[PDB]
């Protein structure tokens, strides 16, 4: 095999991980707070250590799009109802799971949330919100989330993006793709190297998607480029919709293209079943979301989700009010 690094947990190693979490949720008032936030990653260190040398030497592999923990023990009536929105979807059932993605991100970096996306959240909600069906956020469904690096138009943009399925009773598809450096010939490969490419900043940091910078970022955006680092092994920056080539650069255009049409071909799908954890390398891989019909009766799919970066100090210029929330 797969593009991505799988770990099954055994029931006795999901037992106590869900044990851990739960102590944390009776310790802790909540995930984002302070206390827990420079405590998880030691806390983290409690995890059963086959899982814990799992993120150990897989993030240090040079191939896998995602690290995919599987076996996660979630009972449907103790999470309750699917929330309506994100705002109220902080609910006692998916505590534990909540403390639970954070002691697990906590193994891969450092956690931070956006003061313009679900309140400056650390972790959010991905679920479908009525009368959002048709948008270009994660609480989209009826039209498929077209593949993106998360934050693209964001110097801090994490280096992995957290989700855990709570439920996905018709098995939704997060989808995925990496460079696609097989069919990318070196002219083009070149351009795609080059700061000729703007980004816009997503519709999800909009004011509309909150409750009662971004925008230098859409309207003066700065030339980028898409591609950087090693030429064998590039990492990625690009938004299927937010991407354009730098104005009346037809060469860049060409390469964008491309690109588009590379990655529309190579995209795959990774189903990530109830309990499922997945760390997206967004650097390696761009990632969406296959069209699905919402239910709207409770039983919607669901996950929360939570940006890590390696280091939190390349975002200082971005720290809003303290650390963990940029701006
Ligand atoms: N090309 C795009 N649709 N980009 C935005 C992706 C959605 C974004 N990850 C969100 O949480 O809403
Ligand atoms: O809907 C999914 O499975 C992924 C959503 C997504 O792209 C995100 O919020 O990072
Ligand atoms: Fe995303």
């Amino acid at each position: 095999v797969r593009p991505w690094s799988e770990f099954r947990l055994t029931p006795a190693e999901a037992a106590a991980a869900a044990a851990l979490a739960a102590r944390c949720a009776q310790r802790y008032d909540e995930t984002d707070g302070p206390e827990f936030l420079l405590d998880a990653p030691v806390i983290a260190h409690e995890l059963p250590r086959r899982l814990r040398t799992f993120m150990a030497r897989a993030r240090l592999d040079a191939w896998p799009h995602a690290l995919v923990v599987r076996g996660n023990p979630v009972d449907d009536a103790a999470l309750g109802s699917t929330p309506v929105h994100w705002r109220t979807a902080r609910t006692p059932g998916s505590r534990p799971l909540s403390f639970l993605l954070m002691l697990y991100a906590g193994l891969l970096g450092d956690v931070f949330g956006w003061a313009t996306q679900q309140d400056g959240r650390v972790v959010t909600d991905v679920l479908p919100i009525k009368g959002g069906e048709h948008t270009l956020v994660s609480s989209s469904s009826r039209q498929e989330l077209g593949w993106h690096t998360e934050d693209a138009f964001s110097p801090y943009r994490a280096d992995y993006v957290g989700l855990l399925s709570l439920r996905n009773p018709d098995g939704v598809a997060t989808t995925l793709a990496g460079v696609p450096l097989d069919d990318l010939d070196e002219r083009t490969l070149d351009v795609l190297f080059q700061e000729r490419f703007l980004i816009r900043p997503d519709d999800s940091h909009l004011q509309v998607n909150n409750s009662t910078g971004i925008a230098q970022a859409a309207d003066r955006p700065e030339p980028v480029a898409i591609l950087t680092g090693h030429r064998a092994a590039p990492h990625l920056r690009v938004d299927g919709d937010f991407s354009a080539p730098a104005e009346g650069d037809e060469e860049a255009a060409a390469a964008l293209g491309t690109l588009r049409k590379l990655i529309d071909a190579s995209l795959y799908e990774l189903v990530l079943d109830q309990g499922d954890v997945a760390f997206i390398d967004n650097r390696r891989a761009v990632h969406g979301r296959r069209a699905f019909q919402p239910r709207y009766d409770g039983r919607d799919r669901w996950l929360k989700r939570i940006n890590i970066t390696r280091d939190l100090h390349r975002s200082r210029k971005a720290w809003a009010g303290d650390s963990r929330v940029l701006g």
